[PDB]
């Protein structure tokens, strides 16, 4: 459930966090404070985007939180505040080694085997050697929110334990059952620990009721979580007895169930369809564009940061910031430049397939992440054409087309949907009908051509004793 979730003050497991933030920062009374800390600053800008507390990576928490202010108090003057992180050389096989890179070098280093966590292990000792460290964080923090934990190695897991159970921090923690990965971390949890409410949520959390409800009818493992609203208002039918221009013209201007200055997508099947579909609306006033589906649309390890290297690449415009967002930790931007250096030899003239692998084998050497041949093959087809360029651009576009699969990943304010491109009532593009139903966080639309889809909802809302799952237009 997810009121439930939001009722819950404990510690809480959710299988699969702004929405928790939200609510408990709205009904907190106290002087306390939160903390929410992620693996990516990407992810973080995100929270804090749509938000006194701490909102942060893991790294950067901490840092600034633990090592820096309380470093000298735990372990004597001769230690530095004033370090450096470092996460591409400096490694070590010790923790002592570690401390002595600290301690001489003014380096906050990293182990060499990705299972240590030595930024984490030297935060958890200075807490059992710091009163002072011990008192901060224990009147600062009532919460901390904690994403993607089956990612999370041994030593984080150790740390926040500790918090739980030493500081009277409550937990809130995300995760799906990364090199640094301990699984067992997270499965721990939900398998033995007892001092958690455990939920799980399914992949639509996120979009409105109406549109949950939608969704989950059509699957049968789904439709016992349909809560029934007394009337439908964010899942709509129309009738195809118009043309395109027309339809979009009657759900925005006549009926206005959508609204045209907002994010608007149409999701087809193919790109024919999508260009059928832009002869017509771009011709009677409208102005949609096509994102084309790209070799890099597959679903393969390094995906995100493959495409964030292609968009840099393509878009003079686009900030190497903004791409290191995207990489684990908190690189200083000296680090991000040595990326950089290193990316920007994409930009010579004439550049070409032997130049490109040896790009990307520089890159994800430095990175430390292993890099798929068909990776490497995707991502050099893109380099060398224009052909899938708009699908890396830049620009905002208000007014978009995409296919289902191109769509996958992605969320938009309203979807138009076809009934007659899913043919789920012979178990058919039922996947990709899920995902299509799922893109929407606020309005879904479903033009409506399709009899035997029609006839197949009306015939599960008998079955369930469902009265309404789709307000008719």
């Amino acid at each position: 459930s997810r009121e439930q979730i939001i009722k819950d003050g404990g510690n809480i497991l959710v299988t699969a966090l702004v929405s928790k933030i939200e609510a408990d920062l709205k009904e907190n009374k106290t002087h306390y404070s939160i903390a929410a800390v992620t693996f990516t600053n990407k992810a973080a800008k995100e929270i804090e985007g749509r938000l006194g507390n701490f909102i942060g990576t893991n790294d950067g928490f901490v840092e600034s939180e633990i090592i820096r202010p309380f470093i000298k108090d735990a372990f004597g003057n001769d230690y530095p505040d004033n370090f450096t992180a470092e996460y591409f050389d400096n490694q070590f096989a010790s923790y002592d080694k570690g401390l002595q890179v600290l301690k001489y070098q003014n380096i906050l280093g990293t182990y060499s085997n990705p299972k240590k966590n030595f930024k984490f292990q030297l935060a958890l000792d200075i807490l059992k050697k710091s009163l002072v460290a011990r008192q901060y964080i224990f009147s600062k923090y009532f919460k901390i929110f904690i994403d993607e934990y089956q990612d999370s190695d041994k030593d984080m897991h150790n740390l926040f334990m500790y918090l739980k159970d030493q500081l009277k921090i409550k937990l809130f923690i995300v995760g799906d059952p990364w090199r640094g990965a301990e699984p067992e971390n997270f499965n721990g949890l939900i398998e033995n620990s007892t001092d958690f409410n455990k939920y799980h949520l399914t992949s639509n959390f996120r979009c409105c009721q109406d549109i949950q409800n939608y969704s989950n009818l059509f699957n049968e493992e789904t439709r016992s979580l349909i809560k029934e609203k007394n009337e439908v208002q964010n899942v709509i039918s129309i009738a195809d007895d118009m043309p395109i221009s027309d339809i979009l013209l009657k759900l925005t201007e006549e009926k206005q169930v959508l609204n045209i200055e907002a994010e608007l997508v149409i999701l087809v099947r193919r790109r024919n369809q999508a260009i059928e579909i832009m002869k017509e609306l771009n011709e009677e006033g409208f102005n949609f564009i096509f994102i084309p589906q790209t070799p890099l649309d597959r679903a393969t390890p390094n995906a995100t940061l493959l495409k964030e290297v292609i968009k840099y690449v393509k878009n003079d415009r686009y900030s190497i910031y903004d791409l290191a967002a995207e990489i684990v930790g908190n690189l200083s931007s000296r680090e991000i430049k040595e990326i950089q250096k290193i990316i920007n030899e994409l930009l010579v003239p004439n550049i070409n397939q032997v130049l490109i692998n040896q790009v990307l084998i520089n890159l994800f050497a430095k990175l430390e992440i292993t890099l798929d041949t068909r990776e490497i093959t995707a991502f050099t087809e893109v380099m060398m054409t224009n052909e899938f360029d708009i699908a890396f651009d830049t620009n905002e576009y208000l007014h978009k087309i995409f296919t289902v699969h191109s769509a996958k990943g992605l969320e938009f304010n309203q979807v138009i949907i076809t009934a007659s491109d899913y043919n789920v009532h012979y178990n058919r593009d039922t996947n990709e009908h899920y995902v299509a139903t799922t893109r929407a966080k606020d309005k879904l639309i479903v033009i409506m051509d399709n009899k035997k889809y029609s006839d197949y909802i009306e015939t599960l809302m008998k079955e369930l004793k469902i009265k309404n799952i789709i307000k008719s237009i």
